């Protein structure tokens, strides 16, 4: 049984640990890539895990991100949860009004909305909500999904897949196609598009809480928000459909420093370390689904696992198990 | 009117403050003065991590300790916040069993039960809290206080203080005795007595949360705990009546780590920075009274301000407004 893995992201590595961890003896699993880490959106990610304020399209993602965090969850403790770059931390949620609360109130711990005394710490907001979450670092988890995956037999090849045919040439019975935002260029889809995000990464060691705020007329991360990661605080707030400009912005630069500072006023004493951007694979939901290449002599099938846009760290492992489910359907049939 | 402070720690640099800003006009001149054997880094109020938490019981005690909170939580945006060493951090209180809520349940921000999930985390416990505080780092705070003293004209004299008697013959009117644990060296004080402490200093960044443990086994305050600083993170619990050695010891520094490995076990990656010994005042109550100096030919009043155990920096506040009320009572038995 012969499988290739196309894309090096959080997606694509968990999906192609997950497959083997559940169908080995003896599968034949490939990642072919044209970036990894450090070079992919992964690595571009903050790495809090929380997805979308309102509820999904897709019933199913609020369980893939349910499955997600405690996956996560029986990692935090484990003496090597460093390696993942996972750890838990708390923080805020800011609104200008009483939104909804999301549908993973339960999923993380201690959701709860915030008191009037904390409101007075945020002049410029009058509702939010406070919990602890995770924060997974892509360029952490991606590394330690890579030996994860070689320790195992998984060989890697760098190259740029222009087809799946060609893969299909090549012998591969699966192709599992977890290109990201760029799945449009193997297969048009229409409801693929970027959200493109620029981010900055600051010495701010004092800060040991997440602050996300939210203007939803503005769309979701197109407001402030302050994440600390392991070694320094991530600065962001933008959210650009359809620029695929990967170069970073300067009024963009301007306007997360702004923003971060008029809501958190110690970072003007914070040192800017770096600044990326970065390309969330929207989609109006997760392209999740097995389908038949209907080109080429042979029938070979593909495993879609992209559109995750702003939380695929937060859902990548509910969606590598789905994919999973999916290639176990497919062995079946093949008998 | 001639003050002369002995100490500067917390309390005596506080008490110092508070007396300036409340009885520098009404008295021209008010000349105060600071006299310490050591400055930071090298008090007891450095050994610190700085966390914001009373005992968990003089009722007046938490009075003081909610006026600290008050006063520090106005600052926390502000842009001296760095300055101060003052930071919000949210965290754990663990217990074997049940107990009542603290008096300062409602001074805290967002004071909690801890859920069902989250007490999974800590297999050794069954119960506890969560609430988000206040760290005040000594090493900061203590230059803050200095150099708001030392612009509103108050001099700074490094000398070890042999007698009360020896600093009244000088001329001082009043002497404020902020010496902590050594108080009893200028007066016998069979109610005062060293609680050693040893702590660690490791470099955990990944560490948002404080966990503080309870253990009626080993007695308050010799349970581990984890309180990151801004820095690094401070792993204590270790508390030996009598222990007058000043040296870090192996047998102390096994017990932190085991311990707090146990309790977090990412921490066997840390990198353990430095390692610092202090001595708690230990007293049933702390001792903030007016005393008439029974010894030399001068007319002296002492005013005593000391004893404040294992929460100096979370009383020190309402202590120093407390002591500037004492001095106001001298100045009016003076006329
Ligand atoms: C600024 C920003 C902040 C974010 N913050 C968060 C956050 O806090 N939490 C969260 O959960 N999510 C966050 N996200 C979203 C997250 O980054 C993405 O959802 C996730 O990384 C998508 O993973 P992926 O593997 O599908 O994409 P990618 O990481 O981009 O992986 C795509 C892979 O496919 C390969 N590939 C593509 N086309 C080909 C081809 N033709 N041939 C060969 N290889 C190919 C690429 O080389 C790459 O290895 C953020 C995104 C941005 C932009
Ligand atoms: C390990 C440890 C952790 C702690 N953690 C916390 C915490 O998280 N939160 C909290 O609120 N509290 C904490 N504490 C308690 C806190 O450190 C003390 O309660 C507080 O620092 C006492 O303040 P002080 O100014 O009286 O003592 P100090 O800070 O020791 O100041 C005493 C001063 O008096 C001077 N002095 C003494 N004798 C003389 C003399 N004869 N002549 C001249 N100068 C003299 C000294 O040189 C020094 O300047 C902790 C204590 C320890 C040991
Ligand atoms: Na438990």
């Amino acid at each position: 049984m012969r499988v290739v893995v196309i894309g090096a992201g959080v997606i694509g590595l968990s999906t192609a640990l997950c497959i083997h961890e559940r169908y080995h003896s003896p599968l034949d699993i490939k990642v072919y890539a044209d970036h990894f880490t450090p070079l992919t959106t992964t690595d571009v990610a903050a790495g809090l895990w929380q997805p979308y304020l309102s509820d999904p399209n897709n019933p199913q993602e609020a369980d893939w991100s349910q499955q997600t965090f405690d996956y996560l969850l029986s990692h935090v403790h484990s003496p090597n949860a460093e390696n993942l770059g996972l750890f838990l931390i708390s923080g805020y949620n800011l609104f200008h009004e009483a939104i909804p609360d999301p549908s993973w109130k339960d999923t993380v711990l201690g959701f709860r909305k915030l008191t009037p005394r904390e409101l007075d710490m945020f002049p410029d907001y009058g509702y939010g909500w406070f919990h602890t979450s995770l924060i997974l670092e892509g360029k952490n988890y991606l590394q330690w999904l890579t030996e994860r995956l070689t320790e195992r037999g998984v060989k890697f090849f760098q190259r740029k897949v222009e087809s799946f045919e060609e893969v299909a040439r090549e012998g591969a019975d699966v192709i599992v196609n977890c290109t990201g935002v760029w799945a449009g260029a193997l297969q048009r889809d229409p409801l693929l598009q970027p959200g493109r995000g620029q981010i900055m990464k600051v010495d701010a060691p004092w800060m040991k809480h997440f602050i996300l705020t939210h203007d939803p007329e503005r769309g979701i991360y197109n407001s402030p928000y302050i994440i600390p990661g392991t070694q320094t605080v991530t600065l962001g707030g933008i959210f650009q459909l359809g620029n695929w400009s990967e170069l970073n912005n300067i009024q963009d630069h301007n306007t997360i420093w702004e923003g971060c500072c008029r809501l958190e006023p110690t970072l003007k004493n914070a040192r800017i370390i770096g600044e990326r951007t970065g390309f969330r694979p929207v989609r109006p939901q997760i392209r999740l689904e097995r389908e038949q290449l209907r080109t080429g002599p042979s029938n070979t099938e593909v495993i879609h696992n992209y559109g995750h846009g702003g939380y695929g760290l937060t859902i990548h492992w509910g969606c590598a198990l789905e994919a999973a489910k999916l290639f176990g359907r497919i062995l079946e049939e093949k008998k």
